[PDB]
């Protein structure tokens, strides 16, 4: 199946040429023009194929974060997105990732976020005198985060005229309040907001943090909890840092986060870090799983196993077992990271 | 509104005469014959009006246990179930509650579970050598519970030929495995299983335990947590105690628990205990609320407030705000407990 001949390579965004960057960006725009597949009565707010991906994430958020299926489900998700870009948008380039480490002293100068024509758009319109973001996970003390250097709609770049249609589902706001639609799958068109927060990166996504994550995680449990943020440490891990550092809407919504176009580059890096960690010890780590099928095991559910079946709903793909997802060179996958 | 004239009393099941016990039983059996309202595409496995109540519980479980609405939602839920009994089944008697304390040395002799024609059916067919029930609440060490003196389908009484149609959703088994239907709102007819476990009552629902709950809980948070089971404490509360002591299916499934006909008596007591606790200090406790709109706040959601609206779907009644649910003698309610 996976052979040296049909091996694809996943590459840092900093390693894409100007022409390669736009090829990718244009593909994603093409996803935002194509009509949605999700049946209107299940997600009335859906319009585009991109919406289809956003909807499944909202629909499944409760069963795909702090579960045994978190890493694998996301690996599939971004895989089937890539497959959309290829099969429907005629993309023939490589899957990009966002190397957090390289932008942690100055996020506004990040090639992902410089706001130029080769970025995923940039900062939001500056809003002064904003309160702090307070994240409560469960019932531990809230983590305190700076509001960032934007806050309003994105000012420049290829996604300035991009309409976000679904959400908000649980959007953290400056000051600590939280916006939640009666149901986030209905039509609520608005612009993508961002408030770039370099400080957040300084705390959680520096190169020391990333290496620590890889080298000090003895078991999948330790790995995936350190990545997501062990509730009660005041860490939100690399995965939280990457999300909240984008600020804005839906940067700060756990459910609607794919609504931000940097999601895919963010999760490319998640997948890369995971893949790396796995490969330090394939015999024990290749197929390791820990956790249940529910967020923090609340309500309790069965332990996830290789036999556990997961899907992307109407976004793309079909039902697929976990044993088919454990390797980037097995099942439906045949790629590495450079 | 509610006056001394139209006031209703809720009574201990032990205080029902043989005829009054039968009158209630026949009303519940009548709900198990009347056709459901839930539109079939939403719950394919619902057949009866009783099922409607089960289905809504399954649907909303994620947002009614360990939330700010837990107590108020259940008080409404059981009121609306009493209303179905009056309006559709001609019941004119009182709401019954199950006093856990009075049966905590020997549950098999309980007037609720004695297997007679005046009980909610009794124990299940005996199944020897069953392993221990292991409840994993969130990510804390497992709570061991004995397997009880039953296991099979109920052997006697009004509900021996009662068909349970929905679920399982997250059914804990002896040995520590858990059965979960791919989706539990589909048609899965089967008998009600029980495995009456006195020992669980001995640990969690004694008169000392119930009095501790009321007198030692200084605020609504302390109260609702102690009642449900504070996570990590190795306690499951009176709330968990009541359910798990029934054993069987769906006694051991947090989603489907209304499928067990004792659920309503159990929750009369829960409401009684809450009412009692409110009435020790009405200035502070009448409208006291704490917690969010998600199970253990996972994922994070807004704080429940008096303006938070809840519904029981197609079971009965309409949307209603929390402020209207706080008093047994205001809003739609006019009752007390003896
Ligand atoms: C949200 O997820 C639910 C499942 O949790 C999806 O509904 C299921 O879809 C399949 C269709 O193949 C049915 O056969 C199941 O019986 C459905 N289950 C339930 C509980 O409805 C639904 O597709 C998702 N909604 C969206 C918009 O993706
Ligand atoms: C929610 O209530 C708690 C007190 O229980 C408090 O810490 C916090 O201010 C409230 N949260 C919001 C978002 O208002
Ligand atoms: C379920 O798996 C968890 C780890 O995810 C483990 O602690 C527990 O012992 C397992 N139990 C069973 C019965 O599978
Ligand atoms: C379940 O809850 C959803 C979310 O509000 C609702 O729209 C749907 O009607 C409910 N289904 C049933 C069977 O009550
Ligand atoms: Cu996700
Ligand atoms: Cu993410
Ligand atoms: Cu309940
Ligand atoms: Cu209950």
């Amino acid at each position: 199946g996976c052979t040296l001949q049909n091996l694809r390579v996943r590459r840092d965004w900093r390693a894409f040429s100007k022409t390669q960057k736009k090829d990718y960006i244009n593909s994603v725009l093409c996803l935002q023009k194509l009509p949605s597949r999700t049946p209107a009565h299940l997600a009335p707010g859906a319009r585009t194929r991109y919406d289809d991906f956003v909807a499944t994430h909202i629909n499944q958020t409760q069963i795909i974060h702090y579960t045994g299926t978190f890493l694998a489900w996301h690996r599939y998700f971004i895989y089937e997105f890539e497959q959309a870009l290829r099969d429907e948008c005629s993309y023939t380039g490589d899957y990009p990732y966002w190397n957090w480490g390289a932008d942690a002293d100055n996020m506004e100068k990040s090639q992902v976020f410089d706001g130029s024509e080769t970025s995923m758009s940039g900062n939001g319109e500056y809003i002064p005198n904003q309160g702090d973001i307070k994240l409560l996970l469960g019932n531990y003390p809230a983590i305190d985060l700076p509001p960032g250097s934007g806050g309003g709609c994105v000012t420049s770049g290829p996604f300035k005229d991009y309409k976000l249609n679904l959400g908000p589902a649980a959007l953290s706001l400056p000051g600590g309040n939280m916006t939640a639609a009666a149901n986030p799958l209905t039509y609520n068109p608005r612009c993508m907001k961002r408030s770039l927060t370099t400080e957040i990166l300084q705390r959680y996504n520096t190169f020391p943090k990333i290496v620590e994550l890889i080298l000090d995680s003895d078991d999948i449990w330790d790995f995936q909890m350190t990545m997501q943020g062990v509730p009660g440490s005041g860490s939100i891990g690399v995965h939280g840092g990457g999300h909240y550092s984008m600020g804005g809407d839906p940067g700060r919504d756990v459910y609607v986060s794919p609504g931000d176009t940097a999601f895919w580059l963010h999760h490319g890096m998640i997948d890369r870090v995971w893949w790396i960690w796995q490969n330090l010890d394939l015999r024990k780590r290749q197929n390791a799983i820990s956790g249940t099928g529910t967020f923090m095991n609340n309500p309790a559910s069965p332990n996830t196993t290789l036999d556990t079946v997961i899907d992307l709903g109407y976004a793309n793909g079909g039902p697929i077992a976990m044993r088919d997802l454990m390797s980037t060179t097995a099942g439906p996958f045949c790629y590495v990271y450079l």
